[PDB]
């Protein structure tokens, strides 16, 4: 588009960090490769680490982390050529007018037509130098607006509950406009989140169907089978739902429930995640299970609790299942259950909507229907239905019509990172949280999370590889979901 | 159950005919295979035809059209074992006592605990001697209440219009119960056709999309390559509205179109059949295209026309599509389009349930959902809906939820007539057509028909295997199918 | 019609009693003012009493209880020259035949062009005559189906529990054709009851509304102010579950919760009638609230214990509310509320629809609507719902929108009885009790009454002139009933 | 509340006009009265016309209009105690400067706590000096912020279609904010008018039938028995769709399809408005009838090409009939039929919600239910539907669920100009045409108006007194509302 016609400049702060060469590094390779970046596109890092051979660094370490380097025909050599490093703090003001005379020798050296150069800033940086960072980039590298656009993208956690969200937004307020911050939700990257969307407002049979008079109740589902161990206690202090429900699952949650947009503009989509959040009843500890994982049965896997870095007498909680309610005319009664836990039996992301009961003629020898969309592993729709015995019996079963994407498309699905950076450089805020978005957010949790702080909410132990606490499944049955 | 403990003695009428052995000899076969018909069952043929040899007919003409031998360990021999046959006319009284000495031979050679004996007679005959031989058969060869039950299986045509069907059943009237007859819709042993009434009532989500609220328009095609050739002209006095529409496809009609049904027994679906076809709306001149086939473009497949059984101004349509309304609250508004066809390009039965447009927010970029349901080839039920593209493009493309049996189940679906052969021997008559059912259905199609015989609707040509009169699909669009 | 061509005689056995002289010879007074009788109709009283003066007992007894003398012209001389008397006994076939005779001669003097007569014999006699009257009757005073019909009116009540109405119901079947019998539910013949159905399915705005997905529960209530004094004990062996729920209330629950029917056929409404009453989950003593009524507290009504016909400690109930739940797709999950009690503060008889809450966005400042339909006092149907307050301020406040028949229409309404017998006359079986529909009634209250009769279910006393017990309104809020 | 604790300014631009004097002052006398003016108000005449005596003005010209007078004992020469008058002209920055002195010896006499004053500028005046006012007000008479709040009513017309609207709008831009501006349509101060969002979202009962699924056409209906005759021929040049349609009955329709608002504050209200407006298809030629009233039959009124102001070859409609269409899920296939006509039979604005059929059982013994709205005159709601023949007749016949407004409530309802001038005072913008609604509602029209200007429309003649041309009825009943 226009993105070609002048420079650009992605500079990646905390290039020496985990999620540096893990996620972002390896997705810019990928929008290399396809085309979806400018080929003369500058990538510079940023941090305080000295580099002694900045072209081993990235031959060795950054290219380690790259995918799909066999099955297509793009060289790696080509990319690593648009990345450089340099060295700096993230206060001192003289590293920040530094990094912007770095970023201006690569403006002036771009030969297209138009001057000046859009700037992506990629903060990959710890909660604790976050706001210091803005400050430094506000105030010593920023593009005039008439000679090119500036956008952050900013990773999580924002805050631990609604009153440090809502300082550290008003922190960033005088600092940057709305239209210029891209806060990361990763999951609203992935090939099934996208396709909510879509599957909800362009379908009639969906349509018509999304609603309290034919849903009984919606389950949304996160397991792992990795634990806490070797975070350094990173964990501890933060706990499952802060760490996924709070963010990844709500945000499933409000596309879930969210009204029909006025429109498909990025603004039209958000106003309804707001607005629905907003409806959302705050979830209290009556209507919760909370679990600790402790030591697998077979021994391989450790306890939290054995992990060096925690505390002994800790509550937080490695697993967690809420019911909410979604006070308005299209969710009255309709219960939603978030669960999310790690060191479980599988890894698992899905949704489930599971409808009412057709009650007669077949009674007993019917069941609920069910919309299952599995994101991952092996991401897939499919609907749940009951329908004849095959053959000369006259029976019935439970069967499905299947979409599994590995089997119907040929195409290896990108990383979510991808599709945002991506989004994110074309201007489309509409896969990122907006800071109403945000504290919509943490008002729904933060009642029971400083009740489990304070030590009031009971914590189970279950063991590693296990499916959980055995009261988090009746609680799940009382809430209204038919496990069948 | 108590089938065992009684004599079974099954007499296929009509023997040495077309039917007998491509459909009925085998479906017996399979159903003593499965375990179906008693081992000790006796299955007699019977027809005007001397045999010179029985056990060579049995051996080389009958087994010839046996299937799935080699995949069961099935005996052949022994199923052949429990078949004899026997001459006689098909009017003179002495040769149904004949029948009855014969009959009573076999059940006094039944060794179980009970007397008498259960007697099927099935009618694979000619309606010229339909009348005549049910006359014999009652007067001379009924079991008596006490000693067992008598079923009969009857084959179309029923008469040719209203009229004509009503006398034929009021021959029948005095002759036998309408708890003893079993009239045969062979489409209603097909598995996808068994499956439509489980498909809608068993499950909320189609439960509730099942009316003129959510469905735009609903088409039933039928479609052979085969044509009317060697038949000996006896498909020009009948034509494709009496041979398969009048019939088969509006029996897929009053399933798919019936209430709710106040039970799964056999009257109670019966009844919502009847009285849903009560409310069809005649088809009439005007709503109609209809086609008869002529020559094929490569040469190989010759014209109606050129069938020397057939004469040479023939109005006789090989092809028709109608255009029907239900008038009630469920379907007001709703077009049904019902097609059939012979000599077109390929061979198809599918029912497509076309939902409304969701206007909003997608516009031009969705298209309508529609539920297809697929009985032959291939057997399969899928979901059409929209979907975002696979990848990083942002767009919409049409996909499917898919339930192909062949890929899901591992079972070989049975022939429609094992099926309605055993649901017959069961005494389950929901899958065979009632006297006022058969007479609802030629109500609908009489007064098109009376007019077609006087030659006052058009006639459109079409060569064999085309897809039909191009103004059959001009017809169908603004009918209100949307094809895409 | 035909009714006019052939002789009419009417036989009101038990023309001594109390049913007779208040209800059957003034309604049949109003059908020959109004045209509906034959002029030269017969109308013949039954009972073992003896009559010194027929004319003076016909003039002074039976005259006074006429209405509407004044208003309209009609002679009453020329009526009661109609009505003659007879006695005999319930019993002896010897009266019976007298009786035929009588009838005979009566039929004689018929002077139109056909023979023979319709013969309406009225059964106001008590419980423990009657099935001896029917075999008299069945026996020796049957019209031949060639010179006219036989219609027997019966009352209740039809035994006390399931299965003394089984046995009564058996007594009859040799005797009588379905068909020609009668059952009275003198509720069926008021005028707001006989509007339901129309109400119901003439409608598209109330059939669109008629199911769980906008109603929240239903509530039928009756009240009266009278006691039970006087009775001679009477209703202590019946209670107000048997007098009046279990008839008058059950059909108005029929009426309300019924599927559409086939057409407007008197068997295709009952039949709906008696499908969905075989759906109702069976009372239980959990789910209600009993009540007998003491002394009021001004004084001049005494308590139901200080009548001297009950033993002194009776459970007889002469209030009650029940929950009960319809067991099907249209109404899982409503909730229906029946009370009925004797003693209270007002006489009325209504139905109550009250629908789900709007939510949004009016909150607590709307409230659920209700459509009312009052059958008496007052007959009227009102929709309660929420509107902005008239004038300068903008508020809202609960209105309605009104149809009251005495301010509306200026006609008066008949007595129940009036369109019964006219209807029975007419041969219309739609507002009377089927022998299944009166099964599944008893069904639905048998297992309470016989818990009760065991002394299981508690009886809380209300002082006459009161609300009824305090717990009843508990009760009715707790099952759903919102009330304001 | 807060109105109270600081001066208030009313300045009536136009004072000495036809608006002013019927309703404005008129309206302000009722706001006295009712305490919705602080006592201590000002309200201040400002024209070109010299006042040679203003008491005597007040008194005889102004009171003249006053209504209600002897109802309440409302005192009228307190009320005029608060009127002054001055003179000057329209584009003087002199007189603007005047103005703002006048206003300021007025607010510095106000006696309460707080200084400044808040003022609201009512300017009464003809279109061509608009912008010249504005822009005198915007630069001379302008309360600074901190001091009080200033407010514009603004009068119709708002152009004359898309582009001279547009232009309009534009200019206001720089001198006030679109919060200052409340461009009346005083449809909306109508009691009924004023009660459709309660109406439709309120109650469950409405909010459920308010889709396509239920209603099957929508009309909205404007007449008058006067016609444009004495005007000076100003009504040639606007025409009946400028004059009522593009304002008055597209806001009706407006608040008829809007979705349910996201609150009750007046941008989320006024979002919806725009949101539909949008969504509906532009008019066109071909789904209208126009008309021109010709003389009455009974001579009395003169034809419109009679009025000496009126050129001889007008094609100026006073009469027209349109079909709009709302593209949208919730209004696809429901005609909306807009009609507005002067020179009629009688007065009358009401809306008509015609449902769909209710088909069985009882086919065409019953008629479509109807919600009738009807602002004036004798303002009622009333739902149309079918009931039971009242009596022993067992039939069928439409009746209403009725209310009336005078009848059921002892208020007047004030005039349209009461209401939104209180609500201008208190800041609630509801009920005021925004500039996005105007920009809307002109691009409904302009496409049919032009062609209409061009002489591509026929233009159909009608005697005034009568029902309009005759074709406008053939064409609502093909668009399809049935009359009855
Ligand atoms: N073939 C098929 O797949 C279908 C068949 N049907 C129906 O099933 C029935 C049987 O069909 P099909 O088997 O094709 O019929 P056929 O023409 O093969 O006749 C069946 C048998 O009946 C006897 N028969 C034939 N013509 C006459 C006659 N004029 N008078 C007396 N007996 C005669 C013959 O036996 P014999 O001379 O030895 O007595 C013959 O073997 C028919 O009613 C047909 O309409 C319906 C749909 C499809
Ligand atoms: N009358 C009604 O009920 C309705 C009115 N409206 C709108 O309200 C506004 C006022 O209507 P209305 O009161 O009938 O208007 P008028 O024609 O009565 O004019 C209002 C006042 O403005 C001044 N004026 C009139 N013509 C001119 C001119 N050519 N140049 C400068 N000043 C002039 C006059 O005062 P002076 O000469 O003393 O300065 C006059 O008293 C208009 O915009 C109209 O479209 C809309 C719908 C209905
Ligand atoms: O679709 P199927 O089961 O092969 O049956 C098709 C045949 O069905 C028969 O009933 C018709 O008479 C034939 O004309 C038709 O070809």
């Amino acid at each position: 588009p226009e993105l070609r016609s002048r420079a650009l400049t992605i500079v990646v702060l905390g290039a020496s960090g985990d999620l540096a060469k893990k996620k972002t590094f390896p997705a810019l390779f990928q929008l290399y490769c396809n085309g979806m970046l400018p080929r003369d596109v500058n990538i510079l890092g940023y941090a305080r680490s000295t580099m002694e051979d900045v072209e081993k660094w990235k031959k060795d370490t950054l290219a380690g982390f790259f995918t799909r380097l066999d099955e297509r025909g793009c060289h790696v050599g080509n990319f690593l050529r648009r990345i450089s490093y340099m060295t700096g703090s993230y206060d001192r003001d003289e590293d920040f007018a530094r990094l912007n005379e770095r970023i201006l020798r690569m403006e002036e050296a771009f030969q297209g037509p138009e001057k000046g150069g859009n700037r992506l800033f990629y903060l990959a940086l710890p909660p604790s130098v976050f706001v210091g960072v803005c400050r430094g980039l506000s105030k010593g590298a920023m593009q005039k607006p008439e000679l090119g656009w500036v956008r952050l993208i900013v990773e999580k956690p924002f805050g631990r509950d609604t009153e440090t969200s809502e300082q550290l937004s008003n922190q960033l307020k005088p600092l940057f406009n709305e239209r210029q911050v891209f806060r990361i939700d990763h999951y609203l990257g992935k090939e099934m989140v996208q396709n909510i969307i879509v599957t909800r407002f362009a379908n009639r049979v969906f349509s018509a169907l999304w609603n309290s008079n034919s849903i009984a109740c919606v389950q949304i589902t996160f397991k792992e089978k990795i634990g806490t161990a070797g975070r350094g206690g990173y964990f501890d202090s933060i706990g499952i739902i802060r760490d996924v429900i709070q963010n990844h699952l709500t945000q499933i949650l409000s596309l879930l429930t969210m009204e029909k947009p006025r429109s498909l503009s990025a603004e039209d989509i958000r106003d309804e995640k707001v607005q629905v959040l907003r409806q959302v009843v705050p979830a209290n500890p009556a209507e919760c299970v909370l679990g600790q994982y402790t030591a697998s049965a077979d021994g391989s896997t450790p306890g939290y609790l054995d992990d060096p870095s925690v505390p002994k007498g800790s509550h937080c909680p490695t697993f967690a299942v809420l019911r909410l309610h979604v006070n308005n005319d299209r969710w009255h009664g309709v219960p939603f259950i978030i669960r999310a836990g790690k060191a479980l039996e599988e890894r698992l992301l899905d949704i489930r909507i599971q409808f009412k009961d057709e009650i007669r003629p077949f009674g007993e020898s019917t069941q609920r229907n069910e919309l299952v969309i599995r994101a991952q592993p092996s991401e897939a729709m499919y609907l749940k239905l009951t329908a004849k015995t095959p053959g000369l019996l006259n029976d019935t079963h439970q069967t499905e019509l299947d979409l599994t994407y590995e089997r119907r498309y040929d195409v290896t699905l990108p990383d979510a990172y991808e599709s945002l950076i991506h989004e994110a450089l074309l201007g489309n805020s509409t896969n990122f949280v907006r800071v109403d978005e945000l504290d919509a957010a943490w008002r729904i949790y933060t009642p029971l999370l400083h009740a489990i702080d304070r030590g009031e909410v009971k914590v189970l132990p279950y063991a590693a590889g296990s499916c959980g606490p055995e009261e988090a499944q009746e609680f799940i049955r009382i809430s209204g979901y038919k496990t069948t």
